[PDB]
């Protein structure tokens, strides 16, 4: 931990990244290189030391660590592309290939974690942020209901296989815009979930490839042992192959996302403008 008399000796603070979760992260400029960075102040060790060495293209890195006063300052890798949903909703052209490249990157990052012994456990659409505002931008896993694995809910010993269910869920949403499990009152929803009751609904899933449906089923498998490992999912023709279609499914997906994942801009927002403004 590089000691520092004051973190401000090293970085010039700008604005916070957004609201909710994002208000805990400070955008700042590296005085020396003028490089823009995200900074989380952990008031005050091994977890952090572990994180420090987790290196993957699609996970948000912890570049450096500085200790100043009674706090730990985690200099994080900065992303400026904003939230997954925000971007897709404003895409205009979205297809199965786009969804598959997204799922791929997530599996690529997650398998990386599993090999590293780590299990995410809390993997959902909110944790995915576009590296940048570029169209070819890669999706990144930031932090480190229907999303949470069945065996978890059932209070059974979780496995690394929990992450793979979550990914199947995400894949589902990326192909239709609505969650695969929903019901008025929780109790009725929870049985649907704990029993893996879901469907590639008639209107919505009319132009989705059977392959995608198959890929999903195997991840969204109630039986943990019958469930695709991150490696198997990566071997599936939808991911490693050429089965993903390039038909624009933006309309239904976009339409469903707005109805299903609506929330205030003051709730838990990533102020992409603040980054690009100082970019």
């Amino acid at each position: 931990w590089k000691q520092a008399e004051d973190i401000r000796d090293i970085y010039d603070f700008r604005d916070v990244l957004g609201t909710g979760a994002f208000s805990e992260v400070i955008l700042a400029e590296d005085k020396r290189t003028q490089k823009l960075v995200a900074i989380k102040c952990i008031a005050k060790e091994n977890e952090i030391a572990v994180l420090h060495k987790i290196k993957h293209p699609n996970i948000v890195a912890l570049d450096d660590i500085y200790e100043s006063g009674g706090h730990l300052y985690l200099i994080m890798q900065l992303v400026s592309g904003g939230e997954l949903f925000d971007r897709i909703v404003e895409k205009g052209f979205y297809t199965e290939r786009d969804a598959s490249r997204l799922i791929f990157q997530v599996l690529d990052a997650v398998k990386y974690l599993h090999d590293l012994g780590i299990v995410h456990r809390d993997l959902k659409p909110e944790n995915l942020l576009y590296y940048s505002l570029d169209e070819d931008s890669k999706i990144m896993i930031s932090d480190f209901p229907g999303y949470v694995a069945p065996e978890v809910l059932a209070q059974k010993p979780y496995s690394k296989a929990v992450d793979c269910w979550s990914i199947g869920v995400i894949a589902y949403i990326l192909l239709c815009g609505y969650p695969p499990f929903y019901d008025e009152n929780d109790a009725k929803l929870f049985e649907q979930i704990l029993k893996a009751e879901y469907e590639f609904d008639s209107p919505y899933w009319d132009d989705i490839s059977d392959s995608a449906k198959d890929f999903i089923r195997h991840l969204m498998e109630k039986d943990p042992e019958k469930r695709f490992t991150c490696e198997q999912a990566l071997q599936h023709p939808w991911i490693a192959g050429d089965t993903a279609l390039d038909k624009n499914i933006h309309q239904s997906v976009s339409e469903q996302i707005k109805k299903n994942f609506a929330k205030s801009k003051w709730k838990q927002a990533f102020n992409a403008t603040a980054v690009v403004r100082h970019m």
